[PDB]
């Protein structure tokens, strides 16, 4: 597969290799704040990242992934809409060429400058590859980024980016604390959806935080210096690595808050 985000291989083309692109629970979606309903049954959300062990950062040609040791329950997400225990495996971002776009989810059609995805898998399926074949296999925590004041907890990530400019490059990235990327509030919207890139599997419980985090223009500018291409290939800046909003179909978005 040669999928990407260009005119010739971007989201509008994905359905030819990945027909589930036109399925019934595709992501991202627009979150219409006037139609999402508060759900009193949602249990409290539990983000337990104190024992998180980051290992590595990888430019995969689509984004950069900060990977974690998920061989044990070190950093987990529970509660909210979730049954059981979901283990953190990696986080990454989607961002724009300009500050007015870059997020995958939208809020009343608003596009944020970027969106962080913290990806976790359901430990009852044993491994991540099995989990992505299940409707409740993954829980993705999605956090919007707006451009304003710098996020101090992001700066170790931005500073390593020069070392992984091109596709296939990785770097050691130990001791990074993902709690520094969270907003103050854990108020969220939740709905059933999918992976937002190929293979587009319909295996995700989406948990999208209402409160965005602020990053500086300098921080996001450094994201935009990455490359989709590999070393020694023609330079294509890693920008606009987001899929647009997909049809909601037969789904309800629930709010954790009133
Ligand atoms: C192999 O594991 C994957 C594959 C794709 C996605 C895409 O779905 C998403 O929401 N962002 C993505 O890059 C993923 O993240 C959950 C994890
Ligand atoms: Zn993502």
């Amino acid at each position: 597969h040669h999928w990407g985000y260009g005119k010739h291989n971007g989201p509008e083309h994905w359905h030819k290799d990945f027909p589930i692109a036109k399925g019934e629970r595709q992501s991202p979606v627009d979150i219409d704040t006037h139609t999402a309903k508060y759900d009193p049954s949602l249990k409290p959300l539990s983000v337990s990242y104190d024992q998180a062990t980051s290992l590595r950062i990888l430019n995969n040609g689509h984004a950069f992934n900060v990977e974690f040791d998920d061989s044990q329950d070190k950093a987990v997400l529970k509660g909210g809409p979730l049954d059981g225990t979901y283990r953190l495996i990696q986080f990454h971002f989607h961002w724009g060429s300009l500050d007015g776009q870059g997020s995958e989810h939208t809020v009343d059609k608003k596009k944020y400058a970027a969106e962080l995805h913290l990806v976790h898998w359901n430990t009852k399926y044993g491994d991540f590859g099995k989990a992505v074949q299940q409707p409740d296999g993954l829980a993705v925590l999605g956090i919007f980024l707006k451009v304003g004041s710098a996020k101090p907890g992001l700066q170790k990530v931005v500073d390593v980016l020069d070392s992984i400019k091109t596709k296939g490059k990785s770097a050691d990235f130990t001791n990074f604390d993902p709690r520094g990327l969270l907003p103050e509030s854990l108020d969220y919207w939740t709905y059933p959806g999918s992976l937002t890139t190929p293979p587009l599997l319909e295996c995700v419980t989406w948990i999208v935080l209402k409160e965005p985090i602020s990053v500086s223009s300098e921080q996001v500018l450094k994201f935009r210096k990455l490359n989709f291409n590999g070393e020694g290939e023609p330079e294509e800046l890693m920008v606009d690595n987001w899929r647009p909003a997909q049809p909601l179909k037969n789904r309800q978005i629930k709010a954790s808050f009133k």
